[PDB]
């Protein structure tokens, strides 16, 4: 599949060793489920980059899950905030508020409603981003300056025209896996 292929050359060799992880622990093979390999890596990089443009965001997507429930219970004893069902993505220290970040390739107003309807937990924010550069946030609260926004909008823009470069967009959008 060149969906692998697309995968293990535009996304840092970190994000691609994650998300083998992330699937091959659980069962998954990036082999054969690789639209969901390229999501996880998508709503990765994504979580990263949000955190580098932050010191302001504690990151706790990429981890497992005990430490990240480590990170998250620390957070609540030292923060007193309520602690979330649901593992959230990021801690927003400025803020003071965790971030669930969501990537789609559908309409931004869907995915946040079922993200939404998911964590019914008014305290965790929400921020989704899609791949034709448009964004919903809680609130209409986006955390972020506009170039942070602009940046994580423009890497998105740019792996779903790769993507298509390659014809694999379509099968990327119409497929849900990873969302
Ligand atoms: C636990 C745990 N769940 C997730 C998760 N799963 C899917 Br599907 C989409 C996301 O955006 C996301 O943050 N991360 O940690
Ligand atoms: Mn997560
Ligand atoms: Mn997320």
């Amino acid at each position: 599949s060149a969906m692998e292929d697309f995968v293990r050359q535009c996304f840092n060799p970190m994000i691609v060793e994650l998300a083998e992880k992330a699937m091959k622990e659980y069962g998954e093979d990036p082999k054969i489920e690789t639209n969901k390999f390229a999501a996880i890596c998508t709503h990765l990089e994504v979580c990263f980059m949000y955190s580098d443009f932050g010191h302001r965001f504690e990151i706790i997507e990429g981890r497992d899950r005990i430490m990240a429930w480590t990170v998250v219970n620390s957070i609540c004893n030292t923060t007193g905030v309520e602690k979330p069902k649901f593992l959230p993505d990021l801690y927003d220290y400025k803020e003071n508020r965790f971030i669930e970040i969501g990537v789609t390739r559908r309409e931004v107003h869907i995915y946040y409603l079922e993200k939404a309807n998911k964590i019914k937990s008014e305290k965790t924010h929400i921020h989704i981003f899609s791949f034709t550069g448009e964004e919903m946030a809680t609130k209409a609260d986006y955390t972020l300056d506009e170039e942070s926004r602009a940046r994580i909008k423009t890497r998105l823009f740019t792996i779903r025209q790769e993507m298509a470069s390659r014809s694999l967009w379509d099968s990327f959008r119409q497929s849900e896996r990873g969302e």
